[PDB]
């Protein structure tokens, strides 16, 4: 359905990218839940790409990068990916129980960090976190679009995608950031229906400028870490 | 029996706003029904608060406010509230009526609007709507509990009675809406056993921050229109 790819190149782009955080930890501490759950995984990225009218661009491992012709499209998918990831059943706490002792872990190094969801009770925890652990950024704006490469897809490149990609690739897990100009590309309406907290700016390697960055509130009290300076980010 | 009140602070409290949509001209129109028809309204919806342990707290007009200690039993409640309704026979058929044509009529002044029951065949209407059409919404949280003012009941206050009963006021006639605290506030055995549908997130006023809503789907197959941002709440 290249009917969905966003084809006009004075149109802004929303573009989403995504990661399963502690993805090499998880591999090798769960080899024989992994697949299963990463299968899941993009099961339900592809029911919400449908939903929305979003188009999958490529998928590498368990990173996605998706394009919108909407931002509404795009930050309405991030937030319902983060509320079906919750309340799926992934069959096994494993994953929770990994994710929990590597924040206790880390309160050793970082001295300035304090463990977001390894102390909550269960009751509070349940009500919050579950399962696969997904980061995300949204960033709009002009891209140089192509078709094919050889696949029939279309593709997006330039200073539009590096931004989406370093923009997500200091996101936690669970967490959803939106660059400024993806925030002011939704109508005046259409942010009225969303909950987003201010960051400020952060530098982004690659990137000149710092770039001030919200975060877009999904599932419900959900509280995060200091954004991941040191990163990993797309290709 | 105050022994079903919620009564402990630090347990959260599920809370079940009802109405009847269209009451004020439902009345207008059938002054020799409606007191016959809200009567077994209302022993119905006692009935049901009986069998699931649940609260009455109070009613004003067929506006319902109730109470339980038990997220599961409030939603089983208001399943089983528009499944009752749908089975009883009112004795006729002009409330049926009076519902088609306000939707048709209302398809003159909303060009986005398209009658969801008024053009169903017989056969197709008759399984899905019948009689009185009830708006539902739940929410589930930590309340401001207090004993009587006269009354030797239990009433509640605060935040979580006002987002129950902002949430019903938003929903169609027929229609029951969760907010996201009371949907998660089930275990996940409890959620396997119900069906939802994801509404997204409503800016409700006096509400901070817009709700994330799900609709529960009860009668099997019905469909609504959007939900009525235009309101009334209530007191």
């Amino acid at each position: 359905n290249n009917n969905r790819a966003p084809k006009e190149p004075t149109d802004p782009v929303t573009l989403i990218f995504t990661d399963i955080e502690s993805s090499t930890a998880l591999w090798a501490a769960h080899p024989d839940l992994m697949p299963d759950a990463v299968a899941a995984h993009h099961r339900m990225v592809r029911s919400l790409i449908g939903r929305y009218k979003c188009y999958e661009v490529k998928t590498v491992g368990d990173s996605f990068m998706i394009a919108s012709k909407s931002p509404f499209a795009a930050v309405q998918l991030a937030q319902e990916l983060q509320l079906c990831f919750l309340h799926h059943d992934w069959g096994t706490n494993a994953l929770d129980d990994s994710y929990r002792e590597f924040e206790e872990q880390r309160a050793e190094g970082e001295c300035e960090y304090t463990p977001p969801t390894a102390h909550m009770d269960p009751e509070v925890y349940s009500r919050l976190w579950n399962g696969l652990r997904v980061r995300v950024g949204i960033h709009t704006g002009l891209c140089d679009i192509r078709h094919d490469e050889v696949t029939k897809g279309y593709d997006y490149y330039g200073r539009t995608p590096n931004m989406a990609a370093r923009t997500e690739s200091v996101a936690n897990g669970g967490q959803v950031l939106m660059t400024h100009a993806a925030y002011m590309s939704l109508s005046a309406e259409d942010r009225k229906q969303i909950d987003v907290t201010a960051l400020g700016d952060v530098a982004l390697r690659g990137v000149s400028d710092p770039v001030k960055m919200y975060q877009l509130n999904t599932v419900p009290s959900r509280n995060f870490a200091a954004l991941r300076l040191d990163r990993e980010y797309f290709d």
